[PDB]
C-alpha cells in the first residue's frame, strides 16, 4: 500500500496513458486544460474511482462524450484531496477507457515555481518550471500520484509565442496556436512508461546548444555558453553508464540550467535532466551531479521505487553508479575517496536527526508523513554504504558491477519493494547465500543510526585533507602564523571541500583561527558553491559576523535546498544575525519556491 497517495491502488486500475492538452496563463499563474487518461480497470465490475489532487479546481470529467459525477473529498493536509469518479459504465477486467477532466492549477501549486520577468536572466520574460517529485504531480493534474504505477504520455501545451516549452519527452513539434495567434503550441511524446512524478514543465526564453551526439544543453541564452563548457562530460558519462546499466532506452539526454531558486542538484526528468546553475563552477569539477542525473536514467527511471517508503532502491544505486563513472573517468582511488566523503555526509545527517530517529532507517514509514519533510542524505548515503559493503563482501566492484546490470535488466520497466531487491540479490548471488546471510539485515534495513557496519575505504586523497584539517583544529595561536597559502599548493578542489568538510564538522573552531584562514587562504574568492557553502557555513558556526552578508547574500541569492536550508538554520542560530535571517525569509518568502519556503518557515519555526 502507498501511504502517500489518495488515489485507487494499481491493483485496482492502472492508469496507461495520459494525454495533457493544456494553456500556461502568465496573467493567471493557472495552468488551464484537460488531462484525458487512459485507465485500465484491473478489477471485476469496477464502477468507482479515486485519484489525487492538490489545490486544483475541476470544471467536468467526461466519460464517452457525456459529463460524469465526481466528488473531491475533505483536503488531507499535503495529500491534497481525494477525487472519487463515477463511472458510467461498470468494467470487466482489463478493459480500459478514457477518462477526459477539465482542470486548472491554482497559483499556489506545490509542483510550481512562477517567475516575474526580474526573477530571470533575461529581465524580460517571466518563466515557469515543475518539480513533480515526491507527490506535486497530484498538483498539476489529477492522477494516481503513486509510483507503483506506470504510464506513457503526450501533451501540447499552449505559451505566449515569444515563450519556449519543453517536457520530459521527445519534443513532437510547434505551431501556432489556432485558438490565440499570440501563441505557440509545443508538442511532445513520451513512449516509454513512467511514474507520473518524472512528469515535468518548463517555459520561458529558453535557447539551446548541442554539446553531444545526443545532448543538447538548454538555458536563457546568458547561461547557454558557460553551461555546454560545464557539462561537456555528459556523452562520455553515459557512454560509461551504458556500459554499465544497458542500452540507454530514452533517446535524447538533454539538460536543461535553471534559475537559481530550482530546489535540487538536479531532477532526472526523462529526456531531459533538470539541474542547478549552482553547477557552473567554471572546471566541471561539480559534474558528479550529472553522472547522478545520467544514472537515474537506469535505477529510478527504469527500475522504480514501488513507494517513497522504498526511495532508498532509487538513491542508492544512483548514487553507487554514480561513482562508478567518476571512477572510471578519474580513478578507483576517487571513487574511494568520494564514496569515504558520502560516509563523512552519513555521520552528519545521523547527528542532525539523532541516532535514534526514524528518518535515520534505510527503509522508512512514510504514514503520516510529508515526503519533503522526511528528504535526506539518508537513503542516498545509507543506501550507497549498503552497496559499497555489499561490493566488498561479494568479490569486488567487476562481480557487484554484474548483479547491478542483471539487475537493471530484470525489473526495467517496474517498480519494486527492497523485498524484491534483496530476493533478487539472493536468487542472483545463489553460490553466495552464506556471505549474505551473514549481513544484519534488520540493523542496514530497518535499524535507525549508523550502519552496523562500515565498509573499507582506500584513504589515499583523503589523508592531506584530514592532516591539514587536523592542524587547524589542534593549532594554538602561535601557531596561526605557520599556516600559509602554499598549504592548499596540491590539494584539488574536491579535497579543498573535502578538508573544510572535516574541519565543519569540529565547529566551532576559534574566530582568530578563522579570520586567518581567510587571511592565508582567501576561501571567501571562492565561487565553487560546494566550498563556498562548507565555508561561510564554518564562519557562521564559529560567530565571525564578516560573513553574515555573505551568508544571507547566498541563502538567497540561490534557493538549492541543500545549501539555502543549512545557511538560513545557521544564521538563526547566531545570535548576532537571528533577527535578520528571520527578517530576510519573511521578505523573500513569497517569491520563493513553495516546498523551500514551507520547510525554511519550518526550520526557523516562523
Ligand atoms: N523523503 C524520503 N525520505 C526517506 C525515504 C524516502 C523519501 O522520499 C520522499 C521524497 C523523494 C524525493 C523528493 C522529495 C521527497
Ligand atoms: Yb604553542
Ligand atoms: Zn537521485
Amino acid at each position: 500500500v502507498d501511504t502517500c497517495s489518495l488515489a485507487s491502488p494499481a491493483s485496482v486500475c492502472r492508469t496507461k496513458h495520459l494525454h495533457l492538452r493544456c494553456s500556461v496563463d502568465f496573467t493567471r499563474r493557472t495552468l488551464t486544460g484537460t488531462a484525458a487518461l487512459t485507465v485500465q480497470s484491473q478489477e471485476d465490475n469496477l464502477r468507482s474511482l479515486v485519484l489525487d489532487t492538490k489545490d486544483l479546481t475541476i470544471e467536468k470529467v467526461v466519460i464517452n462524450g457525456q459529463e460524469v459525477k465526481y466528488a473531491l473529498g475533505e483536503r488531507q493536509s499535503y495529500k491534497g484531496s481525494p477525487m472519487e469518479i463515477s463511472l458510467p459504465i461498470a468494467l470487466s477486467k482489463n478493459q480500459e477507457i478514457v477518462i477526459e477532466i477539465s482542470f486548472e492549477t491554482s497559483p499556489k501549486s506545490s509542483a510550481l515555481q512562477w517567475l516575474t520577468p526580474e526573477q530571470t536572466s533575461g529581465k524580460e520574460h517571466p518563466y515557469l518550471f515543475s518539480q513533480c517529485q515526491a507527490i506535486h504531480c497530484r498538483a498539476i493534474l489529477p492522477c494516481q500520484d503513486t509510483p507503483s504505477v506506470k504510464l506513457t504520455y503526450t501533451a501540447e501545451v499552449s505559451v505566449p509565442k515569444e515563450l519556449v516549452a519543453l517536457m520530459s519527452a521527445i519534443r513532437d513539434g510547434e505551431t501556432p496556436d489556432p485558438e490565440d495567434p499570440s501563441r505557440k503550441i509545443y508538442k511532445f511524446i513520451q513512449k516509454v512508461p513512467i511514474p507520473c512524478y518524472l512528469i515535468a514543465l518548463v517555459v520561458g526564453a529558453l535557447e539551446s546548444r548541442q554539446i553531444g551526439p545526443r545532448t543538447l544543453v538548454w538555458s536563457e541564452k546568458e547561461q547557454v555558453e558557460k553551461s555546454a563548457y560545464e557539462f561537456s562530460e555528459t556523452e562520455s558519462m553515459l557512454k560509461i553508464a551504458e556500459d554499465l546499466g544497458g542500452p540507454y532506452v530514452w533517446g535524447q539526454y538533454d539538460l536543461l540550467v535553471l534559475p537559481p531558486s530550482f530546489p535540487y542538484g538536479g531532477m532526472e526528468n526523462p529526456c531531459l535532466t533538470f539541474v542547478t546553475p549552482t553547477l557552473l563552477a567554471g572546471d566541471k569539477s561539480l559534474s558528479n551531479v550529472i553522472a547522478h542525473e545520467i544514472s537515474h536514467s537506469w535505477t529510478g527511471n527504469l527500475v522504480t521505487n514501488k513507494t517513497w517508503d522504498h526511495f532508498w532502491l532509487n538513491e542508492g544505486h544512483t548514487v553507487y553508479l554514480e561513482r562508478h563513472i567518476c571512477g572510471r573517468l578519474f580513478g578507483e582511488k576517487f571513487r574511494h575517496f568520494n564514496a569515504l566523503g558520502g560516509w563523512g555526509e552519513l555521520q552528519n545527517s545521523v547527528k542532525t536527526f539523532g541516532e535514534t530517529h526514524p528518518f535515520t532507517k534505510l527503509v522508512v514509514d512514510l504514514t503520516d508523513i510529508d515526503p519533503d519533510v522526511a528528504y535526506s542524505s539518508v537513503p542516498y548515503e545509507k543506501g550507497f554504504a549498503l552497496l559499497f559493503y555489499l561490493e566488498q563482501l561479494l568479490g569486488g566492484p567487476e562481480i557487484f558491477l554484474g548483479f547491478l546490470k542483471a539487475y537493471v535488466e530484470k525489473f526495467s520497466y517496474k517498480s519494486i519493494t527492497t523485498d524484491d531487491w534483496k530476493d533478487f540479490l539472493y536468487s542472483y548471488f545463489k553460490d553466495k547465500v552464506d556471505v549474505l546471510n551473514q549481513v544484519d539485515w534488520n540493523a542496514w534495513l530497518y535499524s535507525p543510526g549508523l550502519p552496523p557496519i562500515k565498509p573499507n575505504y582506500d584513504m589515499t586523497l583523503t589523508n592531506a585533507c584530514i592532516a591539514l584539517s587536523q592542524r587547524w583544529i589542534t593549532a594554538k595561536e602561535d601557531d596561526l602564523n605557520s599556516f600559509n597559502a602554499t598549504d592548499l599548493k596540491d590539494l584539488s578542489s574536491h579535497q579543498l571541500n573535502e578538508f573544510l568538510a572535516q574541519t565543519l564538522q569540529r565547529a566551532p573552531l576559534p574566530l582568530g583561527h578563522i579570520k586567518r584562514m581567510q587571511e592565508v587562504y582567501n576561501f571567501n574568492a571562492i565561487n565553487n558553491s560546494e566550498i563556498r557553502f562548507r565555508w561561510l557555513r564554518l564562519c557562521i558556526q564559529s560567530k565571525w559576523e564578516d560573513a553574515i552578508p555573505l551568508a544571507l547574500k547566498m541563502a538567497t541569492e540561490q534557493g538549492r535546498m541543500k545549501f539555502t536550508r543549512p545557511l538560513f538554520k545557521d544564521l538563526a542560530a547566531f545570535d548576532k544575525s537571528h533577527d535578520q535571517a528571520v527578517r530576510t525569509y519573511q521578505e523573500h518568502k513569497a517569491s520563493m519556491h513553495p516546498v523551500t519556503a514551507m520547510l525554511v518557515g519550518k526550520d526557523l519555526k516562523v
